[PDB]
């Protein structure tokens, strides 16, 4: 149905253990830009500083999807990640989201 082509354009970091997503969240509230933070700690698309692309409703991780579409969308200057992280099966996720449809 229609809610199948919503969409987000999504960017995380991704870490098994909360110590260290608990680092990368003090590395954000810090002021580092969210890419930057991906680079350092991200466990996933670290070389895409966290990038996700373009992820449609269905294609995410329960937990994840949920707090992906329920963020605005914001920019690296101005982010509004979640906060806590998110967990899920591959770990702790900071989310922030750069385009929704
Ligand atoms: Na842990
Ligand atoms: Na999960």
């Amino acid at each position: 149905g229609p809610m199948g082509s919503n969409a987000v354009k999504v960017r995380h970091i991704l870490c098994e253990k909360h110590g260290k997503i608990m680092e990368a969240m003090e590395k954000l509230k810090s002021g580092m830009r969210f890419n930057e933070v991906a680079a350092q700690y991200s466990e996933d698309k670290a070389r895409q500083g966290g990038d996700l692309g373009w992820m449609t409703r269905g294609s995410m991780v329960g937990p994840f999807q949920e707090a992906a579409f329920a963020l605005p969308v914001s920019g690296m200057d101005k982010p509004v990640f979640t906060d806590p992280p998110v967990k899920t099966k591959f770990g702790y996720h900071i989310i922030m989201v750069e385009g929704r449809k």
